[PDB]
């Protein structure tokens, strides 16, 4: 009802794609033509961006009474997730595959209120969960490399 | 006389009844086509409909004299009544299926002034009453689930 990228938003209704294509996933990430939803997500965690400090000082400064720093090299973290264990779906095999292989590739987050945000990473662990009284759940986590398409890139 | 749901009813002579069929229970719920009869009613207490509260508050807010807050999550409630308690009709063994079974089936509250209330739900407690001057009873609680039809829906 209200799509507006400048308002809050509850984020119920966030899914999960993995591309299957041939070209480039940062050129058109809002079209869903080849890629693959992962269903029956229960818990998701984005990565975290983060930059190292670069040291700065000299010996000729005159003053250093006070640090100075400098951002160094970023990073783009984890990204974690749980879906139902299903092993009969397509979705899930091919998650595996993707474990298996250890292929760099290229999955989708949707929000509620219109915009995707695009990663590259490699599978990095594989859980699960087994209790009598609850569904069994299978645990993702994804490293990601290079730098991330955002939203904020495509607000224009 | 002619039942007039824009003025007052009594209440005496409501009909309480459970879907049998394939179809869809709230396309037309005033055909009593495909459900049957729960007879021989003591007491009804209905589902009540509620909602939680969404705290709005923040830290830049310029007034923080009075509380601010939002509708959160709706549910349905839970729905009690009271029957004679006959082993040997057909309603009462397809009331005891549906509790040992343990899916979601619908259910209609029809009153006299010719509307009809709709649920869906899953029964979640069955209970008995005896005494030696008084007709032994049936108690049962059903939990509600989703949406549910309420008559101001087919007011047109």
């Amino acid at each position: 009802p209200v799509p507006n990228p400048t308002m809050p938003v509850k984020g119920a209704g966030t899914t999960l794609w993995v591309y299957k294509g041939s070209g480039d996933p940062y050129a058109n990430p809002l079209s869903d033509v080849d890629w693959s939803r992962l269903a029956k997500v229960k818990d998701l965690t984005p990565g975290e961006l983060t930059a190292e400090s670069y040291d700065d000082s000299y010996l000729d400064d005159e003053d250093a009474d006070w640090t100075a720093t400098g951002q160094g090299q970023k990073s783009a973290g984890d990204t974690s997730f749980t879906l139902a264990w299903m092993p009969g779906e397509q979705g899930q095999q091919a998650l595996l595959a993707w474990f298996n292989e250890g292929d760099t590739r290229a999955y989708k987050i949707r929000f509620p209120n219109g915009t995707v945000d695009v990663f590259r990473g490699w599978v990095s662990s594989i859980g699960k969960a087994v209790t009598a009284k609850e569904v069994i759940t299978r645990t993702v986590k994804v490293t990601n490399v290079g730098r991330p398409s955002m939203a904020e890139d495509r607000s224009t």
